[PDB]
């Protein structure tokens, strides 16, 4: 069983096609778009700084 | 009565003879605090872009 679990742990496809039920994926976008949010708002402050 | 109410118009004290004046002072404070923060928001956004 430990051997099987290790083999499945290394298998990325098995993780993709098993244990997929959590809602964390939705939250990953909420957190990742923070870089876009920084570049855009810093750019808008820059438009004001120039004008 | 119109004449007396004109005399009311002339005197502001005659409007706050009874000291329940929270209305006017609170309105003025709200507007001025919005000004204080608005001047500060432009000033703080300026410190972040340059210091």
């Amino acid at each position: 069983v430990k051997e099987v679990l290790e083999d499945f742990a290394e298998d990325g496809e098995k993780k993709i096609k098993l244990l997929t039920g959590k809602r964390v994926q939705l939250a990953e976008d909420l957190k990742k778009v923070r870089e876009i949010q920084e570049k855009l708002d810093a750019f808008i402050e820059a438009l004001h700084q120039e004008k």
